[PDB]
């Protein structure tokens, strides 16, 4: 049943395409599997994952410290592909390379493989379980720390949830194979990271506190972002029960000159290790990591060539071969992250579909302050509007909502307020001042952010802006007016729901996402194990004649042929005619045009 | 008679399509709009008061750094294919002047732009300077020559080569970047007399090669820079340029060459690169804050990858610096903005390059070749060997006994490097034409020589020379010379046309024709150009300088008897009727 | 102006096309028709200047008097009228009057008008009738002219008052009719009596047609015998004819009946006989045959191409059977031959409106219905979704016959019955089960009375409440003010319009004031050749049209464009060397 599960889907999908896949651009038909690296077949070495286990958290900071060497993390698993392919990079082709950044980087600090959008995303639009995807990782890179991107006041959802259910998602994902968690808040605000960095202790293990990179320190026009901003944040966070200390330039905007003097200042204000993560957007991001490295951070992230540049992290391969030979050479074989990222490279080409139009690095960045995962997403949302030939007076309009909302940082869920502001700005033709004006139909996300539900900026909201879109205000920490979960009770719901017990990290995915996992729990009884079909498949079904083998466990080979495609029966349905590992099998899919 | 002409390409192309562009993708189904702008005077008029060996020492003394455009030439060269029109490109030449009056000067002519701008744009590349000059009075205005070849393909007499540089003087350049394909100063130094010769500035340049910071690699070690840098001003150069054609130049390898070349020369220093690296934007930084005089971007539309690193960006990096170029950042993004509506006209020529590429480290082929060879190489049905290609390319350069690899050097190092992918042979196993070439004597003589070994095999009889190839080719007759092509062409010819004829005789000669037949496509705009006009489609277009003619595309007849087709327009409310063969 | 007006029909149809034709089949692309060469130089004088010399009574004793039989030539009627849904144009029936007129002087008439042609010229072709009339009658000076006349209508839809008729008739002579063959759908001659008058006022042929029905020789179908012929000759007779026609509308007399009957009819009266008929049996010729041999004074037949089946028997065989013999019609093969081939390259081109029939039926002699009417009431059976059922149809309409006592069924009776047939299939109930406005409008006495009456039954649970009369319609009619009743006409078309306009409006208010507008909008459309009236021009196209008898417009189609963004189309035109552009709406 497993089988007649997975026939149905590639019937499906045969007849129907998919969604996502349908009425977008397709790969070249000839274009070659990705070919996993060949293996020598020797075991594996020791790194920070045994580190880790065996220091404990507070000791391998300090280990992190006095590293010379500068430490890497690879973003390509989660980042990479959020950003330049919207995140819809499947299990498949993450899984399969493991088990090589295992045997050829064993160096590496870290792989970020988990959280972001890839949580949502995976279910939501791969038809597959982020549980399975991280536990296939786990099992394949046993030596690395697998990091994950964690919002503070989120977990990985897309509300803010009462403490107990905050709690419960941290243990379940430690549990489930996380070792480095970097959680930030869209507000720099550190009441609202407590509740996130004691959990993550209390599961003993590593605790990235992020600070937001925005504006510009070396600019006295724009005093509220300054160095001593960071400095003190860095101090709280430390005495917050950071083990690490993040700069987290998510729409990529530290320049050189910046990072020479942030990172000598960071390394003195704190005891803490600091670790740099940023974007390319700008075209300069690399100058900017090495200005870094130059300055003595202990960590920086980068992505695999193939997927580095523009809105992603800059190029992994590059800065590395950069620093060869250098005091602080990084430790990792150019010709190994060259043969993964060939890996990639092949992987990539079965993405074509949701390939962005961005053509190259853009200083407008500088403008705007679009997060890097976010600039293409509002694009789309531009068109979609019907404004992609003034795609500029929304960007000059972003920058103007940042600046009356009292310049603020601007990320997930913030950006996504200040960017419904923007396109409001230009499509209802309405200025700076007319927000500000005494004689709107607020958007929705827009009066939550003034009420309190995102949290409290530095110094508070512009009073008068709050007044005319709102309604009194709260100037509480939003999760501590919600009620505690009764879990027990709220277990037994989606379990009625399902008709079956369901498992502690299933539990957790309900709690995030209720409703994107109820339905990919039932997509999951009709289709089966999808998540084991290659890309291709995945996306295409099967040509006419065209043979497939796929994986229905470790060990266990199904051997499938579309044989025939019928017309569309008087009922309305479609049979593919297969084989199956030799024996002929019907499946009825109905006809969806 | 003009506008007659025009109307026979619009109707050709209509029904035919464009060769180059009606079997490549198609525009996304919005017009470049010229951002609305006295000119301050600028560094044109600072070279015309002081001259070019004064001027060099101006450079030199400046605090701020100084920019150079690549835009016009590098950046379309690098990812379109060089396709990029006059038309586009003078437009916004008099915004750059009023906006950005501190650059030092724009790269707009020179490299594949002479050859590819008759050949597959049917336009005359010495009218479009003349159009930059006439829009930029106050900026520089840059080629890129290439001492033995001058712009053309093959070598050519030492007469032939200083007529050139007298005409490309007259047609406006301000400043000469040349440079040898083997780094053989006995090679430029007949190019810089001529430059020098026609009191217009040398810019003698160093390709970079290797890694300077790498002890196992010493072929290419800092004392060899510095040394071909005191040459070069022995040699008479004005400005010593660093071309990193392939994008090799590491931040740690700049802070020690920028300082050191300095320190070893009078002259100022000019940075020149490529972003395959990714990181491209790094070195530049690196060579800023080494005290690099100058340096090349593109604008951000035209930035990244093959193409130069982000202007926009390099400069916001830098304000407030104590080295701050001095250019609005506004401004810079509203010319961004330009040629993003340009580039989106291009999309035939776009090539698949997804990002950065460390790769590069390993083959080192030159950004601007990278495009054509993968396309090659997909030509002869090796698509898919593309990553032992460049293997192959690598490999060979070695066999070569380590050379400096840009055109033409370059192309045999690609001619090679297929041939042993196709072949299934290795360095250890019926060469190419141009293997053979080269390693005769023709292309130049490296630092070495060519291998024994590798000579005796490819030559299989035949004698090298290692003298200077162009002493070898006779002065040729420029007198009876421009009797025979004024003779074919059955008209007088200019001196322009004479110079376009001795660098390109088959291309020029063909231009004349289609110059002939079309008249002046030049002045088209590129949607329509590429594309004719869709039907009822309304035209303004600028023969003269003060007359425009509204053409309108009002119908298209069926395949007649002849098998000619009709096209109906409206011209300026006159109705006209345009006959071209069907060739479908 | 003239010609700015068609270039925008050719415009209009280029781009959007005719609607009676843009779906029905096409005309097989890869053979104009040639108007046969001209030889002789004068035309010879027949009937036509026969008639001008003895005048109607004498010319028919002239008639009965000769030997040959004479021959009448149906193809610009009847002929197209069954086989082409009465498509037939202008443009094609004028150009060979000039070939009939010198190749085959020694025919007795050409029928060429009545029937339906007169109002579907103006509703289905942008054709005047009387201008097609008076292009036969340049063509042909030295024939007769032939109409059918319905009588109580003319050539109208409904019936009509008395001076109606009459004024119609008055025009119908001026625009060129020679013989009038009138009919009444019940043979009922009081119906006839003010026609028949009013074709003696004239000065002109009067043919008293009696219809026939039936089987004489089936002494089990009596009610329509011999006598019942041959009295209403002698009624018709007494009534004023210049001769009597035997209508056989649906083809139903057999040859053993011809030899009887028209013996007989001889016998019963002076006057000369003229013989109408239809192949739908496929053995009308024998008939035909028949007639001749007992001594019958004209038939009607129709050129080969277009004869056969629900059409006239075929003219060229008939004159090859008679041949030689003392009858012998004096006509040559070979022209015939000639003039059929130029109708086959005429008929080609009106393949849009070829019916689906095969061949020969015997089932005819079942339902009776008008080879003018069989396809009509097959395509309205489909119209009702009824094709899979055709056959219930015929015999139900049989059975709707009997039903009403054994009737005469002809326009618009026939139509009657139709209606009748066709809901008894739809509403599925058989005769006992019976025992729509035309069978209401019948029964109530509209449209006559039958030799017996209507049947009581049948006229009380029909009518319903409304209370019949037996007296001819038009007498019910008042006399219409012709004086007022022309100014509604010029009024409506702010300008005069002449004599045969207006009888256009007596019998088609609503078609002619249709037609009216088109012809200010698109001008002479007849002028133009009949693959460029329903299809337009193709890119690079020629055209050679006659604006004037003198004057000819060459016009070459050289593009069309797309649809401009106010749905416009524009069409690219030379007109006589000259360029021209004419700008016309996207209707798809
Ligand atoms: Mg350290
Ligand atoms: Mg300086
Ligand atoms: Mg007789
Ligand atoms: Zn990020
Ligand atoms: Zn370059
Ligand atoms: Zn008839």
């Amino acid at each position: 049943d497993r089988a007649t599960k997975l026939l149905t889907y590639l019937a499906d999908v045969t007849v129907n395409g998919h969604p996502e896949a349908k009425d977008r651009p397709k790969p070249l038909e000839n274009a070659a599997r990705p070919v996993v690296p060949y293996a020598n077949g020797n075991g594996v070495k020791d790194g920070t994952k045994q580190l880790l286990d065996t220091l404990g958290p507070k000791k391998f900071g300090e280990w992190m410290r006095n590293e010379k060497r500068v430490l890497l993390t690879d973003t390509t698993m989660r980042d990479g592909h959020q950003s330049l392919l919207a995140t819809r990079m499947r299990t498949y082709d993450i899984a399969r390379i493991a088990g090589t950044y295992s045997h050829a980087l064993p160096n590496l600090l870290s792989l970020e493989c988990w959280g972001g959008a890839t949580f949502d995303v995976s279910m939501r639009f791969l038809t597959e379980d982020p549980w399975e995807r991280l536990a296939l990782i786990r099992e394949g890179a046993p030596n690395l720390l697998l990091q994950m991107l964690l919002r503070g006041a989120n977990g990985v959802g897309a509300t803010n949830y009462p403490d107990n259910v905050v709690k419960y998602f941290v243990r379940q994902a430690a549990k489930g194979g996380i070792d480095l968690f970097r959680v930030f808040d869209c507000l720099n605000w550190v009441e609202n990271m407590r509740v996130s960095m004691d959990a993550i202790a209390e599961e003993n293990k590593l605790c990235e506190a992020a600070i937001c990179y925005t504006g510009d320190i070396l600019n006295s026009a724009r005093p509220k972002y300054d160095l001593k901003y960071y400095t003190n944040l860095a101090v709280e966070l430390e005495k917050a029960g950071a083990h690490i200390i993040a700069v987290k330039d998510m729409a990529g905007l530290l320049k050189p000159a910046a990072a020479k003097v942030l990172f000598k200042a960071l390394r003195e204000a704190t005891g803490l290790p600091i670790h740099f993560h940023t974007h390319d957007t700008s075209g300069i991001a690399a100058a900017t990591v090495l200005a870094a490295v130059e300055a003595g951070v202990d960590a920086v992230d980068a992505a695999m060539d193939a997927l580095s540049g523009n809105t992603s992290q800059p190029c992994l391969g590059s800065i590395v071969e950069a620093l060869s030979g250098s005091e602080r050479d990084p430790g990792l074989d150019p010709a190994w992250i060259r043969r993964i990222s060939f890996y990639w490279e092949a992987v990539r080409n079965q993405y074509a579909a949701f390939e962005s139009d961005l053509k190259g690095p853009a200083s407008e960045v500088y403008l705007h302050e679009m997060p890097g995962g976010q600039f293409t997403n509002l694009k789309e949302q531009a068109r979609s509007l019907g404004l992609e030939t003034r795609w500029h007076q929304v960007a000059q309009a972003y920058a103007d909502a940042n600046q009356m909302f009292g310049d603020i940082v601007k990320v997930t869920p913030s950006s996504k307020v200040v960017g419904d502001m923007a396109l409001m700005m230009v499509s209802q033709d309405l200025t700076v001042a007319d927000v500000v004006s005494p004689d709107v139909s607020f958007p929705e996300s827009v009066v939550s952010m003034l009420k309190g539900d995102l949290g409290q900026p530095p110094s508070g909201w512009p009073e008068a802006l709050q007044k005319k879109a709102l309604e009194k205000p709260y100037t509480v920490r939003p999760g501590s007016l919600l009620k505690e979960a009764d879990l027990d009770a709220e277990r037994k719901v989606i379990e009625k729901k399902l008709e079956r017990e369901v498992s502690d990290f299933e539990f957790a995915s309900y709690l995030m996402y209720p409703k994107v996992f109820t339905d990919f729990a039932l997509a999951s009884d009709t289709y089966g194990p999808v998540s084991v079909l290659p890309t291709p498949a995945y996306f295409y079904g099967l040509a006419d004649g065209e043979e497939l083998f796929a994986d229905i466990e470790k060990g266990k080979t199904l051997v499938i042929v579309n044989q025939a495609v019928s017309a569309t029966d008087s009922q309305g349905m479609v049979t593919v005619f297969f084989e199956l590992n030799g024996q002929p099998r019907r499946i009825k899919v109905p006809d969806r045009a």
